[PDB]
């Protein structure tokens, strides 16, 4: 009922009875008194835990969703998902995932599992993938990154669900602020609340949302079973971080179009890439599924090694991680897709120097200053 | 380098040496190791904790002071400034301070510190008030809760440096987002970080804000003494917090707005009190002195008892604070001014069915729907 | 370093510049690289110095090169389950915690073969041992909630003889009463939610091991599986871990003063305690523990085991166990109610065994509340 | 319940629906006005339960009515002396917390007047208990550095003749030792910093005492001021609290095994430690300690102190005290440097007097850590 920016205040608030906390008590404890409970829930922390599920409540309103499962990180919930994938069958993803997912598939062909990757920006590398014999799971990962290339996900959703296979697509990228995967048909979510979500770079956490109560019992079963479960006081920063997602968000975005009309005008910029530019080859498909096109930027520099470049900003700071309310830079040949081979990386239209930035919320104007200055040098 | 909102993210984010961790570790230790530093800084929790001073600098940093102060809350960083006042001198405030600072104050006077209460609205209140001997500060709140009213703070330090008196701004109601009191020309700026400026309701913190190195070794001296420190842990929570203080007040601004034209437009509502009406009686001053009008509304609600419109609200929270991201209803006769009598309230202008808002950073539209249906119940 | 300094001193990495005795909590999940000389600390799933520092306190307690940390036992379970191949085998007990059988079962849905032995006598060793592609021999000792113990050294030693690695879940001793690596295993692997963090107020799992290619492996898992716990939650449990050795000597003493009072009890059968010097493997105990521990269990001869749950006013009634509050349940009713009936007997659970976790409440409060309880 | 029971159960509050054995943190700062049965919490500055649960256990460790908790030791001091009128006297002894002092001087810039004593002999109490208008009667015991006792039951005697209150800072000793309000006194004073809290990781202070109006104008005090501690804070001290008594038996322990290291070493002259039969009060520590406690001080013959202080490699060279790493420093050197040396030399701590606070590592490896030290 609530719109989306009162969800984030108000999801998952759930009263305290006899005190009237606003903001809900933090549960630390990990076992529970069991007589005393007129309808016994509580049992032990790794199994349920009222902090947790206040967070999983949230973030499920966000999708209005019924179901969410939150992790220690967003390898768990990833990995998660992925071990409900039995021997013989197939997973279809696309050969640009974030490397931690393809190190997760990895271990998933170790179990017979039958990885298959795609073009899934045309008709007929959509076709081509979806044929595969015993297909239980396409994997979306969109906006893609580095290069920024999207997913048509309702397309891919609509042709993959004729074949009776699962839809994921990991959405840490956008946020539920920004694109909303059940609603353009896919069956689950996955987020690494880690980035933009936590959106202060002090926690760790996953999330899975979605809708089928099948699967929300497998995924219960296995978080339970493997332990991958985070912790009260971590779910507490998540969910406090949560409140101010959408300013955030919005700000981040308002930012990195400003940032993106300084790289423009540089004459020591080639490719500039973002979702928003009228010229992104799937603009119409961004134009469609996402309410706003990011807060991630990147760029080929031309002025000379990258390396040299990273060592001027004085305001971005150089790491990797993304979302966060601290502005980043990062090469991603030098640092996120350093363990690839430079073969590979030529084959992902990965230069030696693209430069990839993920825009906090410092002002606009300082940040396109420190980028400007970094740019020019001397 | 730094403006405003780049101050909030980087201010006081110092390296960290060897791991380089981006977020500044918590530093809970309240014992220090003395062989192990270069020159000997750290000697005990109470009187040093990197933690602490990371959220001072960026305290100081948004006023671009030289120095900052916090304390473990804001009735802690008002106690620390009026213990500086002697017995036998006098401090002017205005009459409808929070009730904590009178409550200060009652308790000053019982030391032997003269009080005078005064209007510091008119240039004749002021003369009247900055005339009385052995002035030694000049308290004002501005906006004032919960009518609203509003004290030109460069006017009032002229006057009153002229009688040689220091001048402290409670700017928790504004945040330094909307208001520089010492830009303005005050010597010290007060807050209550519990509200705005930790932003989510769940840390208590006091800071002051200033810049003469006499003043800060008094506060210093005094801290330490009294031991009203914050812990490690809250700094840390009220430093988180603060990263989004301009988007959460910019937000709770434009839906304040939004809230007032609600209002207005209402058959019972009777006045509305907001420093952004173009009819508030001190608009030119708000102008000279506010960025913006702030994030808190007060009206006359004509429909019925206020108890029973407080009820009927199912998006607002009743409660006592300000400055969330929850957004909060009171009425001030029943909850925060109930300790006043009737007599006192009317004196006062705070009538039984003043209402009080306090906007949090909801949706407009679904906190404005949550009004409208309050307003337009009937049992 | 002896034990009770190694709990305090323990990875306490000095603070340059400031000297803070307890370090800074690094809750930070990302890093500037240049502001370290060679960078080593990148990402917070990877790298994590608040995390680093209770692994090298929980290595130093067994004297050992490596340690990893996890976000619950169960993790640490599944971390080292999964390097066992399919085709491969695992040997266990089937009295081995439920937690650990879940992952068994997940294990054998890959192809993983368990086999359930007896680890208590030379033939069900010999039997148990002569399985081809021996991977991995799991060793849960004592047994819970019977008290049962296993041979460490003796069935480490015909283990090696087949190149098998051996892992004991040590969450019950802890490594202040149980040393496997000293005894020859090559992993302890504990629940850190339990004795070692000791409040109640935070999950968490631990394996330690001498191993650098297990190492290597183990690390690689735990980044890519993402089972990492969160900076806070390291400490809390490095915090926890101080008083160690203070709280399990308190609960060993209390445990043994309360054994003595169900002795005495005209409504208690059986008492199982490793201590007792008539426990089947008392020689075991005494070679291997250096006190037996502070989980009690006991047939209750009175009336129905719920009453006798409902009786308690001091002990709290739930699961998990040593924490610093005395828990008591009922394993047919609660541990091991998803078990039928026919199986619980099998196992010698019977419908009215009781399960003590003593904490460090004063023992003549815990031992009248358990007489209350009891009614005798 | 019995003292280790209530340091684990006193202020336990039932989870009502959800069961939770350790109680939830409540860190909100307001609460819902409608959703009170009766209107109880409304700010956090006036209530919190986090704080109410932490201010119950403590009240339950001395049998007390009302215990109030505050940001620091010093804040919990500065709430009590903020009672006593300009015009009024207190009267304590000569070598209080120096902190304490400092409260001491803002008073008497209020107007109070402050009157030091000794309070060790029948001449001296009788003398200070003469001034006109006493309030207040401030007894620290033991005393730091010198561990000098005054005899609480005696004190409070006479100066409740006069209607004076008597407050006992009993930080040094902690409510397992000793018993201020059993023992005649009306208030105990506590920096929960220390042995309380115990791991070094947080400041508190608390008071504890049965009078009503005390109560009321005690909760006025810290409302008003707002001397809070945080809800994260409480939580930490109450944590800490689980294991007081543990800590503090095993921290005598070894301060025994420490005083005799001390007795025998050829650079060690005097020696103070309550437990010793030549101790000058000793027969008020046996009436009034049920333990002689955990710091030792001594007289360093070897030079100056800090040819002894840098040679330590377990203990660490800091201030403040009871915490689980043992701590050493020199009172003329750092606690007592801002004192003149006449001061020192009259209040009898010498220029190589020593103090240790002893942690709970092993007791071998801390004698070991202070022989070699001593020997160089
Ligand atoms: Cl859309
Ligand atoms: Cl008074
Ligand atoms: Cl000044
Ligand atoms: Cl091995
Ligand atoms: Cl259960
Ligand atoms: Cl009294
Ligand atoms: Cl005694």
């Amino acid at each position: 009922g609530m719109r989306f920016g009162t969800r984030l205040v108000h999801g998952g608030r759930r009263p305290s009875a006899g005190t009237g906390d606003v903001v809900p008590p933090i549960h630390v404890s990990t076992t529970y008194e069991r007589r005393a409970q007129d309808e016994p829930r509580y049992f032990y922390g790794r199994g349920e835990n009222p902090t947790r599920e206040e967070l999983e409540e949230c973030l499920a309103g966000l999708e209005r969703a019924p179901f969410a499962t939150v992790f220690s990180s967003g390898q768990a919930a990833a990995a998660t998902l992925l071990s409900l994938v039995r021997p013989g069958q197939c997973v279809v993803s696309t050969d640009d995932v974030y490397a931690g997912t393809d190190g997760l598939f990895d271990l998933a062909a170790r179990q017979g599992v039958r990885v298959r990757y795609a073009d899934l920006t045309t008709p007929e590398g959509i076709a081509a993938a979806l044929a595969e014999p015993d297909l239980a799971l396409v994997w979306i990962e969109t906006p893609t990154n580095p290069l920024l290339t999207v997913v048509d996900v309702a397309e891919v959703s609509r042709r993959a669900h004729e074949r009776g296979a699962r839809v994921v697509v990991d959405n840490t990228f956008a946020s539920p602020v920004l694109q909303q995967p059940l609603a353009l048909g896919a069956d689950v979510s996955l987020y690494s609340t880690t980035k933009s979500i936590a959106g202060h770079a002090d926690v760790l956490g996953g999330a899975l949302v979605y809708r089928d109560a099948d699967l929300h019992a497998a995924v219960r079963a296995y978080r339970t079973t493997a332990g991958n479960v985070p912790g009260a006081l971590d779910c507490f920063l998540v969910r406090r971080g949560l409140h101010t997602l959408s300013l955030r968000v919005h700000r981040q975005v308002a930012t990195a179009r400003v940032l993106v009309e300084r790289l423009r005008a540089s004459p020591v910029v080639g490719a500039v890439h973002y979702p928003g530019l009228p010229e992104h080859p799937q603009h119409a498909v961004v134009k469609a599924q996402m309410s706003a096109p990011g807060a991630i930027v990147s760029f080929d520099y031309l002025g000379g090694p990258a390396e040299r470049l990273l060592d001027r900003f004085t305001l971005f700071t150089c790491g990797v991680s993304l979302g966060g309310v601290h502005s980043l830079v990062e090469c991603p040949a030098l640092m996120t897709h350093r363990p690839l081979s430079a073969e590979a990386r030529a084959r992902r239209g990965i230069g030696e120097s693209l430069i990839r930035l993920s825009v906090g919320i410092e002002d606009p104007q300082d940040l396109a200053e420190d980028l400007s200055r970094a740019l020019a040098g001397g």
